[PDB]
Formats: C-alpha cells, sequence, structure tokens
C-alpha cells in the first residue's frame, strides 16, 4: 500500500522524513526521526540526505530549509500551519522594540520566517527558561505564546513582555481545571505531566510542568501519567515506553494543522517533489543566526 510506495520513493529521492511528535501514529511509524520542535531543529543541522520531507507544519519546514539552503525541503500540504505562529505579526515586534529598545527579542523557533529575522535568539518550550535565564537583561520581549511567557517569567524572575499580548496555542489553551479534576478522578495514582503552553492555573496543578521532550526525559520518574498536551503525544510516549501507562487529558485536544499531513500526501510529496519550501535569503540569513544561536545555547 502507501507505506511500501513511500519507502521506495524515499530511497529513490535520497530523502529523510522528519516528523513532529503530534503527527498521526501511522505517519510517525514511517518517519526516520521524530521529535519536538527543538529536536527537529537540531536534527536538521546533521542532514546528509538530499531531500527532507517535513511531516509537520509549514514554519517548521521553513526552519529546516533555513538550516539547509542546499537541500530540497518538501511540505506535503501548504495548509499544514500553526495557529499560534500566525497570531504574531511583524507590527507586534516593531511596536515592542520601540518601547523596550534594549530588550532581547526571543521568539518561538517556528514563528514566521519574517518574525524570526527580528529575533535575537529563538526558543521552544523545551529551552525557553534555559535561554532566557542566560540573557543579560531583566526585560525580555517574548512570543508568540503568552502562557509560556508567564511560565518563563515565573522560572526566571524577569519581566516578560508577550508579543502579541493574546498569543497562545489553542490546543493547550483548551485544558481546564475541570480536566485536571477528571484526570485525578479517573487515574488517581497517575501523575500529571502538563505542558507550559497550558494556562497558568492548570500549570499550577501539575506534578511536572514539562515540554514534550521533558515529558519523554522525565517519564522514567513514574509508571502512570496523564498527558496535558496534543493527544498524539500519548501514542509517542506509549511507543517509547511500552511498560508504562499514558492517558490523554482530553481526547479532543488535537492540532488541525498537524493533521493536514497524511500518508497519501507524503506519498504524493515524494512522487512529485512538492511542495518545495523556499525562504528569501535576506530573511533566511537573519533567522539562521537566531536559530543557530539557540542551538549553541541549549
Ligand atoms: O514541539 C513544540 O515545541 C511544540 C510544543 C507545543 C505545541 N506545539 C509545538 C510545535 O512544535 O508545534
Ligand atoms: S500544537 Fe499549537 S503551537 Fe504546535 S503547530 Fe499546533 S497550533 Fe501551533
Ligand atoms: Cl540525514
Ligand atoms: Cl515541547
Ligand atoms: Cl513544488
Amino acid at each position: 500500500d502507501l507505506v511500501e510506495e513511500i519507502l521506495r520513493l524515499k530511497e529513490e529521492r535520497n530523502a529523510i522524513i522528519l516528523a513532529h511528535n503530534y503527527q498521526l501514529p501511522e505517519v510517525q511509524d514511517i518517519a526516520d526521526f521524530i521529535g519536538d520542535s527543538l529536536e527537529l531543529a537540531r536534527r536538521a543541522t546533521r542532514v546528509d540526505a538530499d531531500v527532507i520531507v517535513f511531516a509537520g507544519v509549514d514554519f517548521m519546514a521553513e526552519t529546516a530549509k533555513i538550516l539547509n539552503p542546499d537541500k530540497v525541503v518538501l511540505i506535503p500540504s501548504r495548509e499544514a500551519t500553526c495557529a499560534m505562529a500566525n497570531m504574531l505579526k511583524v507590527e507586534h515586534i516593531l511596536e515592542a522594540k520601540r518601547k523596550y529598545p534594549n530588550a532581547p527579542v526571543v521568539l518561538y523557533v517556528n514563528s514566521t520566517a519574517e518574525a524570526k529575522a527580528y529575533a535575537d535568539v529563538t526558543v521552544t518550550s523545551a529551552n525557553a527558561v534555559e535561554v532566557v535565564k542566560k540573557l543579560d537583561s531583566d526585560v525580555v520581549i517574548f512570543g508568540p505564546d503568552k502562557n509560556l511567557a508567564h511560565y518563563v517569567a515565573k522560572m526566571t524572575g524577569k519581566k516578560i513582555i508577550p508579543v502579541p499580548s493574546k498569543g497562545h496555542c489553542y490546543v493547550h489553551q483548551k485544558f481546564t481545571l475541570d480536566d485536571v479534576e477528571r484526570a485525578k478522578k479517573l487515574h488517581p495514582n497517575a501523575k500529571l505531566m502538563i505542558h507550559p503552553e497550558c494556562i497558568p492555573e492548570v500549570q499550577e496543578k501539575a506534578d511536572i510542568i514539562a515540554s514534550t521532550g521533558g515529558m519523554i526525559k522525565r517519564a522514567c520518574e513514574w509508571d502512570e501519567w496523564v498527558v496535558f498536551t496534543e493527544r498524539e503525544m500519548v501514542y509517542r510516549l506509549r511507543k517509547l515506553y511500552p511498560q508504562k501507562k499514558f492517558y490523554p487529558a482530553r481526547e479532543d485536544a488535537f492540532c488541525i494543522g498537524m493533521k493536514a499531513i497524511t500518508l497519501k500526501n507524503i506519498y504524493e510529496s515524494l512522487k512529485d517533489m512538492k511542495y518545495k519550501v523556499e525562504v528569501p535569503e535576506e530573511i533566511a540569513r537573519k533567522a539562521r543566526k537566531a536559530i543557530e544561536r539557540m542551538l549553541e545555547m541549549s
């Protein structure tokens, strides 16, 4: 079926499939590498294949292209996009820089390429605290996610200016204190791993506040977990740790953009060499500096 044809074309194209943790299980199962956004960025700096098929969202594929100008990067659907990244506009960044001209600008690694050109360093949920703590300023411009910004402020003690003020990931915003209560009711011996893009009051109920990479690293600390992040992470964790139990905090917590990627459009991506991801060089050069700096700092 599609799996057999995909694998043949991957060989014919000298291609590698990189997948995010939130991809469908059947897509994770054909990927050469699976990770969070930080791990995907790092993995993109050691690509020896000629073609990268990105089972993720468009701005992640753009980050891979920024790091690999001489490789073909394919996004299987141009509708695979990130609602959180779309909330941040250049006008938000310019506005904040005029109010705080000496503050570093710290932006999520899969913001738009134009936004990343204004970043001094990029971050993800996995390294935001580590990076911001190392910056020598007590005020930081940070976005797009106001909930991650709040967590960073709490963990560093710095003043974190969120750009844009309402930016957030709708998937993580959904989680409520009622979901915490239901999780404790259903799995009283489970510990709660809660992503730092959840709202602060949900974060305060966590047994561990952790990025998805942190969820993998700290999963060894217990045998039973309820997972407050996008539901496909539960499949990823179950695959890594077949001896443990993982339960989604919400069955309906899914990223529509991530699920634009299908086995069928991965097959079509390799067959027809589409859709080719390109980033203008002036933007790419500035974004590359911020991404490479992030990788040096983490
Ligand atoms: O892997 C991440 O950093 C991540 C964490 C929460 C939500 N989304 C993402 C993403 O990359 O789309
Ligand atoms: S899960 Fe949230 S931050 Fe990650 S791609 Fe989807 S909308 Fe964007
Ligand atoms: Cl490779
Ligand atoms: Cl994460
Ligand atoms: Cl194309």
